[PDB]
């Protein structure tokens, strides 16, 4: 029996799917043709992921900053997000993959709301891959959740003020229960961190590539782990 | 009349300056030599932000983990620090700049202690750009602060936990009255930001350069200055 133990101890990848717009307008197409295809590489990258050991995959598919952009783009990335849902959840399922949504679930329509919570339920049992799906996420959001949860024990007069310490917030962000961000891969070529994980990823490998998230192969996601082996 | 406009709007810089153990290791040497010639690059970074109307510069100089370093290591920086502080403070009250020291000074000796409230103090009024120096400063540590000063209004009945939101957060972490950090350099080669400024550089440009921090030269800042402007 062997199992498929990435390279020097990678445990919990990350990724800015990014670029995903300047694929579509750079073959004369409208942004929501370049999110469409940005799903296969999604399928992709979460099959190369649980085939080779990786304990947690976490992507960001959607902002706290990113209701400022065009009403239309945002309501076509919401009906793709349900279509994404129901072309996987059967095979994450079957993968032994935990689905989790992280971010705040409240703004989306009830369809997707009702999606989302029935595709955790489904697979919250697996103990393969965990992957996350970052949506309506910021990092300082997620800093923040946690800051009102401590706060409201305060009130209740069950913390003091100076009990507080890193280790009691980082009990409270998301994704506290999984290994640490071990590496950030930023595809589409800018070079920022645009309010992703702040917390969680104070001790991460950061890896940019200008690969468009349409076209990252398991080859790109291979090289960002190579990168992690000799980083 | 006519001042210095940093390229696109650059209006803080943030510094990690690695490699110096690495710079001394290379020519044999041990790593406090390494500390003391970055200390020159330091003054030459300094200059060059001044010199080029930055408005703010933030240099990482010692993290909040790093008290695992050996203890003579330790020991040798604190030292460095006062020299250094010594040989630039009235240099810097005489540029016009700004001094604070960001970070949990209250583990440092009576005599560093005293020389940062005093350089503080000197240069308090002046009003050109302003120097922030991270030293035992960790980004968790610094929301952490803010947290705990929320949480101490929230006991005293003066805040209600639902009341806590970003922009109220935002205006109790470190250098809350500067412009947000632009751009993050890291020279050394390594691609992390070790936890620098999480909540600060949620939206900055990040520029990793395998130059060592003793190296770092106005040359190698008009680069990355550049990078920004074109990124
Ligand atoms: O984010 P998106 O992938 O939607 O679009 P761009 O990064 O290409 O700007
Ligand atoms: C790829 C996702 C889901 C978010 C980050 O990209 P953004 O375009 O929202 O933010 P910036 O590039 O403006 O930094
Ligand atoms: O941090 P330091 O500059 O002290 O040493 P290295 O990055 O070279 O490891
Ligand atoms: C250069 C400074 C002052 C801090 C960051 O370097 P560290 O060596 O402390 O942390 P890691 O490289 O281990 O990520
Ligand atoms: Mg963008
Ligand atoms: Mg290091």
């Amino acid at each position: 029996l062997s199992e498929k133990l990435p390279a020097h101890g990678c445990r919990h990848v990350a990724i800015i799917m990014a670029g995903n717009g300047r694929w579509a307008k750079k073959q004369g197409k409208i942004r929501a043709f370049g999110h469409k295809a940005g799903a296969k590489s999604v399928r992709r990258a979460v099959s190369f992921a649980a085939n080779n050991g990786i304990e947690a995959l976490t992507l960001y598919a959607f902002s706290s900053e990113n209701w400022n952009r065009p009403a239309q783009e945002v309501s076509a990335l919401m009906e793709l997000f349900v279509w994404a849902l129901d072309s996987e959840v059967k095979s994450l399922h079957r993968h032994n993959v935990r689905l989790r949504i992280i971010g705040d679930t409240s703004r989306f329509n009830s369809r997707l709301q009702e999606r989302i919570r029935k595709s955790e339920a489904l697979t919250a049992g697996n103990t393969g891959l965990t992957l996350n799906i970052a949506a309506n996420y910021g990092g300082r959001w997620d800093i923040v959740q946690g800051v009102r949860q401590l706060a409201e024990k305060v009130q209740q007069g069950n913390l003091q003020p100076d009990q507080i310490d890193e280790e009691m917030l980082n009990q409270h962000v998301c994704m506290h229960e999984l290994a640490p961000v071990d590496l950030v891969i930023r595809t589409g070529g800018e070079h920022r961190i645009s309010n992703f994980l702040l917390w969680q990823i104070a001790y991460a490998e950061l890896y940019f590539t200008d690969v468009l998230w349409p076209d990252f192969d398991e080859q790109d996601f291979e090289g960002a782990l190579n990168a992690f082996a000799n980083r």
